[PDB]
């Protein structure tokens, strides 16, 4: 086996996908082979496609997914509106296990937050992280309310003995602002802050995004992941 | 004592204050003595004052505060920015204990979400709820992301054996879109939804607000809150 990380977020729209891309880009530039699994993708009718974004921004080609739902809703909700079930727990765990190989960083991107139902019946990304012995990287905001949401997510991880690999602020504003500066310091008291991605980074071309990502993370930490 | 309910939320801006006012108004109209307590208030320099809004919307005069900090931030940062300290645990507990009495419903309004630090060191509303044997009413939104936030908050309450008194949707759109309708159904499968306050409730006058409040909750639930 290699290294499996689940990438979750404290909520929706926190920048999980740009963080997957930035970490993928950083890790490739560190010579690591990277796969990204997005088992469940919703919001396709309006053009959401997180794997494609990871492809454009970081050049990853091992991009695996199982299901795509048009409605911009939580999977269970999108799957009910569509009249079709979610994938099986079995499918998700085994797709991830087959992606994973020595020398490879495999990132598993949830949909929304940690306790959204990903597979039938009621199985979450937390359940999947247990099954594949993955640690969890938590994407957070620097905005008002982030400390509570982060602490809640970390408690939920520890309740099932899922290790936390750190936090990433998905969007760092410019200029920061009083709240954002305060929250960054407080977040670092609760866990390791691996990066804070400049606001607007998702609009970069691949070259600029690759330079941003290399500077965003600690090179030694990245190298140590595998 | 009487009944103590802490009123928390899945985050900030979910409508805890209007929910406190609405439940207070419904209980008063059922003949229940109501006090509302806000042990930590931030944002006072921008005019934030939840107790005064409760009084204005619901007519409550039994209102009790404790700590007030100027900046509209989490209490620890707001207190640091003002060169002040957070209250001690027993200052919060004594405030609640002094209000509590038989026949009375005492609502304790949190600051932000459940695990926000209210007192040194790392004391949260969840700890306070344990100390005063209160159940927790959880205020939620109907928007994308509420299910995860609600489940995280209920799991945290259960981790300390704090009973969940149910959910209240702080702002309910009319008409409800597909997403809000779907989230309300999912929310009700997680826990009892005690009310869904109409959007804009905070702008109703006293009589409209009182009428909205009486219709918002099951009267048998409200009446049963206090023996
Ligand atoms: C399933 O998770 C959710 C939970 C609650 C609310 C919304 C969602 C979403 O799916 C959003 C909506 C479409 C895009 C998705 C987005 C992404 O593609 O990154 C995300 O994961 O938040
Ligand atoms: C202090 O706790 C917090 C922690 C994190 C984020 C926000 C808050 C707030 O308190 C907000 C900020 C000002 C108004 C407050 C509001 C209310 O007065 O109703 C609330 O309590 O959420």
């Amino acid at each position: 086996g290699g290294t499996i990380l689940v990438v979750t977020g404290t909520g929706t729209g926190v920048g999980k996908t740009v963080v997957c891309a930035a970490l993928a880009s950083a890790a490739r530039q560190a010579g690591i082979d990277v796969a990204v699994c997005k088992p469940v993708q919703t919001g396709t009718a309006r053009g959401d496609d997180d794997l494609a974004e990871v492809g454009r921004l970081a050049g990853v080609t091992q991009l695996a997914g199982l299901a795509r739902y048009p409605q911009p809703m939580a999977p269970a909700a999108a799957a009910e509106h569509a009249g079709m079930a979610l994938p099986a727990r079995d499918q998700i765990v085994r797709l991830i296990a087959d992606l994973d190989r020595p020398g490879r960083l495999t990132l598993v991107e949830g949909a929304g937050g940690l306790l959204v139902e990903l597979a039938e019946p009621g199985v979450t990304l937390r359940d999947v992280a247990v099954d594949v012995a993955a640690a969890a990287l938590v994407v957070v905001t620097a905005d008002l309310g982030t400390l509570n949401h982060t602490k809640l997510t970390l408690e939920a991880l520890a309740a099932q003995q899922v290790s936390c690999a750190g936090l990433v602020i998905g969007s760092w504003p410019d200029p920061p602002g009083l709240v954002a500066a305060s929250n960054r310091s407080a977040l670092a008291r609760i866990a390791m802050v691996r990066a804070a991605l400049p606001a607007g980074a998702a609009s970069l071309d691949a070259g600029d995004f690759a330079a941003m990502s290399a500077a965003a993370f600690d090179r030694n930490w990245v190298a140590g992941l595998v």
